[PDB]
């Protein structure tokens, strides 16, 4: 059973403007997407300060990079907060809406899509490199449900049935065909050390067979 939503016409701006405005540095979309792991890590941490049974779901607090050749995915895993339905169909948990419009007058006024992160939004950074986006996610209070967009206007959102994640957040990149070089060890590492390096939490790239 899958449900079929709409983006809001802004959100839905946003994203053709990430997949159509001609822009070099896309590796900026891997700081974004580990700089909201890391918030969600943060998330669940506080909240287990005052009650430790917010960790039963797991007590490590940690961001695993997972490349697959075969697949042509990059797979973003933390074991964060996680989202609940609710959340993901609000935008996955940002307030989309307003920070779309502050992103696009900042970029009229000088600013660059590298900045995206800045206003809320940097999730969308994804599209800079991925066809389609698959995000699955576990949080305490809800089950564990699957989001997933190519753009064209629409996203899907259905129970997962997939291997149980306990909590924390999956992003699924399938990276299109030009972009295959964030598969590749060396070039995954470079981008972790040049824009990740005071993340707080263990970042591990997986090797593949
Ligand atoms: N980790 C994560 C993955 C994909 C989209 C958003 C994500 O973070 C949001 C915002 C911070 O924590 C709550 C959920």
């Amino acid at each position: 059973e899958v449900e079929t939503f709409a983006f809001q016409a802004e959100i839905a701006q946003l994203m053709s403007l990430i997949i159509n405005t001609f822009y070099s540095n896309k590796e900026i979309f891997l700081r974004e997407l580990i700089s909201n792991s890391s918030d969600a890590l943060d998330k669940i941490r506080y909240e287990s300060l005052t009650d430790p049974s917010k960790l039963d779901s797991g007590k490590e607090l940690h961001i695993n990079l997972i490349p697959n050749k075969q697949d042509r995915t990059l797979t973003i895993v933390d074991t964060g907060i996680g989202m609940t339905k609710a959340d993901l169909i609000n935008n996955l948990g940002t307030i989309a809406k307003s920070g779309t419009k502050a992103f696009m007058e900042a970029l009229q006024a000088g600013a660059d899509i590298s900045m995206i992160g800045q206003f809320g939004v940097g999730f969308y950074s994804a599209y800079l490199v991925a066809e389609k986006v698959t995000v699955i996610t576990k949080h305490n209070d809800d089950e564990q449900y699957a989001w997933e967009s190519s753009a064209g206007g629409s996203f899907t959102v259905r129970t997962d049935t997939g291997e149980p994640m306990g909590r924390g957040t999956k992003v699924i990149l399938h990276l299109k065909e030009d972009q295959t070089e964030y598969l590749e060890e060396r070039r995954i590492k470079e981008i972790v050390k040049k824009h990740s390096q005071f993340i707080g939490y263990p970042i591990t790239l997986f090797v593949e067979k």
